[PDB]
């Protein structure tokens, strides 16, 4: 289970280890990293801006 707050926390902390199970979740559930569930409702900021800002 990868919800948006958890994914943002992981990507902001830079924990690359916690992303191993993301691939089976995305493949099995037919979910994509560009889906609305993975975007901030306020701005639409995606995970990559989160990671780049939190350097």
């Amino acid at each position: 289970v990868f919800n948006r707050p958890i994914l943002f926390d992981i990507v902001s902390r830079g924990s690359t280890a916690d992303l191993d199970g993301l691939l089976p979740f995305l493949l099995t559930h037919k979910k994509r990293l560009t889906d609305e569930e993975f975007r901030e409702p306020s701005t639409g900021k995606t995970c990559l801006p989160k990671a780049l800002l939190n350097l």
